[PDB]
């Protein structure tokens, strides 16, 4: 009789509305509360991403202009095919991924982070147009769309993630949302690094630090949600669970590497491209709490390519 | 012969990455393009409510402690209660309303700009967080959750929007995604419309003005793709989602007017606040492209009120 309440916690009796929308229309829903966080990885997370807000209009891309008129039209093709490329995997993480998170969160202030995240993907979408536009032809523009859209090699990949976010597995969904900023466009990184580290394009990978420096909290914070969620399971369920991450990877690195070798034809830079892509896949398995399994020798990037990727992002282009 | 496509244009035999997920399979997905713009307005919009980003950080609610102190507990308690329901809206705008209109979207522009909607009243429902962390009482903050929680009237009108959001019918869905910023906004706005018009709370007052100048972008654009979306429906169809607008804002009003009072009755504000509301029904109606059924008695408001819409 010690231990006895004169009332019960609203937050134990009730649910978020997303809970209520899709899984439990049995309890009264309770407003967010910010006053009283379950986690402080979400405020801190929060508070992170929203103080990194950025909008590509901030960067003077025209000053690029001197050294792409310095690259020939395969360079050209081949950066604006890249940067096609990668605005469909931010278009799928924006529309689809991040957003199909939020209702399988294990705290509040995580469903309105994960808002925040298909906003700043769909910002990381919208800054390669903003490049585009100043640099680019409409034939170049166009170019890209239509080889985008008919490129096997490079729709297999989105392909392969997309039905984990449709279905009705959160932890593979999880997975998937940690794979695409994790892991799926660096391969195309490597590119606008590869060029600024021997002097071409310096302002357009400053936006590829911004959107960087919101990929990697978008990686961790999947990676940290995987883990809490995961660790509940049963030991047989977190092996099973483990298998499917090794699993996939090993599908999308095989996707990655078909069509990066596409991508790089006549360049020879497919190789190098595949192993800065692997240096990532390690920190993505390393976020999801598992050992990296990749050599030295697969892994091994360039020390002036590794100086663009590390670069802090300049903050005269925060908003 | 003379009219034969050598190849056709990559836009319209691809689709886009949500259309594919939620809908076709069948054909391959395109990238956003925002090199060719098909409809203006979204560009115009995304420049906007981009630019307009703001944190609740960046607003001194502290010098708002003197005024606050001015106010006895009952109206503390009814400013914590008020606000914690406005919060509750924004929590089910935030995390389902917003983040439904992407698959439904007419253009690619349109699923980046829902995601900007959700994320900005994520950070509205965050701003009454902080106006509390800096005005009220732990206990204060718990009541009203509990309050919000216990309160089937207030309860009953977020239920009755969720459902549409849920189910496949992309019209009802923006309808009733339109009628949280556009219309049940309005029963809540009216309690600090009416302080600051006493001279009340100026700071906080700044954060509901900002959210305010989002809100009116989030109810204009909704109303904006329900007119486009709508025109492409039958005569006979048009009629029937013009009864279903019709229907359900009835149904809403009820509610609103029933949780209103239960509010609002101990400081004899609900009929002003009602009032208030209908005027904004009114409005919600005349931009989805109908007329205000509403006489001018029954949407009265005190000019001082009035001027800050
Ligand atoms: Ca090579
Ligand atoms: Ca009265």
């Amino acid at each position: 009789s010690n231990i006895l309440e004169m009332t019960k916690n609203y937050y134990d009796r009730s649910v978020s509305p997303v809970e209520y929308a899709y899984f439990d229309q049995s309890q009264n829903m309770r407003a967010i509360n910010w006053n009283k966080i379950v986690d402080e990885k979400d405020l801190e997370v929060w508070n992170r991403v929203t103080q990194n807000f950025w909008l590509p209009e901030n960067i003077p891309v025209s000053n690029d202009l001197p050294s792409w008129n310095e690259l020939d039209d395969d360079w050209q093709q081949l950066i604006t095919r890249t940067f096609t490329g990668l605005t469909l995997l931010d278009t799928v993480q924006s529309s689809i991924g991040d957003v199909a998170q939020i209702k399988n969160s294990l705290t509040e202030q995580e469903q309105v982070i994960y808002a925040n995240f298909a906003f700043m993907v769909g910002v990381h979408a919208r800054s390669y147009g903003t490049i585009f536009s100043t640099l680019c032809t409409s034939e170049q523009i166009e170019e890209a769309h239509e080889w985008v859209v008919d490129n096997e090699a490079l729709q297999a990949r989105p392909k392969a993630l997309i039905p984990f976010y449709t279905a009705d597995d959160p932890l593979k969904s999880k997975i998937a949302a940690a794979l695409m900023p994790g892991f799926l466009l660096y391969g195309g990184f490597y590119l606008p690094f590869y060029l600024s580290a021997r002097g071409k394009l310096p302002n357009t990978s400053d936006i590829i630090r911004l959107i960087l420096r919101d990929k990697v909290i978008h990686n961790f914070y999947s990676g940290y949600k995987y883990q809490l969620k995961v660790a509940k399971l049963s030991p047989e369920k977190q092996a099973e669970m483990k298998q499917f991450v090794f699993d996939l990877l090993d599908k999308m690195i095989g996707l990655e590497k078909t069509y990066l070798h596409q991508l790089y034809d006549g360049f020879g830079l497919a190789d190098e491209a595949i192993r800065f892509s692997l240096y990532n896949a390690g920190k993505f398995l390393q976020n999801l709490g598992y050992e990296s399994p990749f050599t030295k020798e697969e892994t091994r990037i360039a020390p002036e390519v590794f100086a663009q990727l590390s670069a802090r992002a300049d903050e005269n282009h925060d908003f």
